């Protein structure tokens, strides 16, 4: 098993920025990061 | 009722830059955005 996190938002404007950084910061962890 | 949207992350390093991203971003539509 394991543990994680989610957050949620009722906007599109916004979801829109999370969205795109989620890919953008999923690379800064899944590479290097230290 | 209505619609939303929500994202899901297993990194606390990135997360750290949603979450607090989420009260920017948050303000950023609940004042003006147009």
């Amino acid at each position: 098993d394991g543990e994680y996190f989610t957050l949620q938002i009722r906007g599109r404007e916004r979801f829109e920025q999370f969205r795109e950084r989620n890919e953008a910061l999923e690379l800064k962890d899944a590479q290097a990061g230290k």
